[PDB]
């Protein structure tokens, strides 16, 4: 039976866990699905192959920098996630994220991931983020990040409408396996 260990990092607040949810839910036959992922086991199937997936999400542990990274050994492919609803989420790509997923996981894909797409063209968050003299992320920053860090992939999704998620854990699958 084909293993993967994904873990999924990035910001407080940037739909990590909300992310695993739906994905989670997709599956069938429909499982009930916790609230907590750690080494929670999903079944995908993924051109033609059943896999595993064990979804580790550091949610709650984004500010614990000495005891987050002792979930990363024997990790297979990493989900790195920013908020397109927060310049913040992703300017702590390159300088929080990366350089700690490379160093504890040499060598291991990632995946780039723009979460809350579905913010994008939201009045409300337009106005929030306004009064920061921002807005929210283009799809060419995401794109250039991915670049700039070496992803294996960059995609964008929403947790809220659900679009984009199912091509997210392909991608990540995918990845895993190569
Ligand atoms: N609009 C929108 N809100 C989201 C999405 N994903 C998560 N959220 C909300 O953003 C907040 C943080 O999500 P969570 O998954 O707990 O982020 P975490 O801190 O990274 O685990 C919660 O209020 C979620 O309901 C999304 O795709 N779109
Ligand atoms: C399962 O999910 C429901 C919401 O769907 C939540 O109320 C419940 O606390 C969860 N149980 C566990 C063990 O995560």
């Amino acid at each position: 039976a084909i293993r993967k260990k994904l873990v999924i990092v990035g910001d407080g607040a940037c739909g990590k866990t909300c992310l695993l949810i739906v994905f989670s839910k997709d599956q069938f036959p429909e499982v009930y699905v916790p609230t907590v992922f750690e080494n929670y086991v999903a079944d995908i199937e993924v051109d033609g192959k059943q896999v595993e997936l064990a979804l580790w999400d550091t949610a709650g542990q984004e500010d614990y920098d000495r005891l987050r990274p002792l979930s990363y050994p024997d990790t297979d492919v990493i989900l790195m996630c920013f908020s397109i609803d927060s310049p913040d989420s992703l300017e702590n790509i390159p300088e929080k994220w990366t350089p700690e997923v490379k160093h504890f996981c040499p060598n291991v894909p990632i995946i780039l991931v723009g979460n809350k797409k579905d913010l994008r063209n939201d009045e409300h968050t337009r106005r929030e983020l306004a009064k920061m003299k921002q807005e929210p992320v283009k799809p060419e920053e995401g794109r250039d990040m991915a670049n700039r860090i070496g992803a294996f992939g960059y995609m964008e999704c929403s947790a809220k409408t659900k679009d984009g998620v199912r091509e997210v854990f392909e991608m990540a699958t995918r990845a895993a396996l190569q």
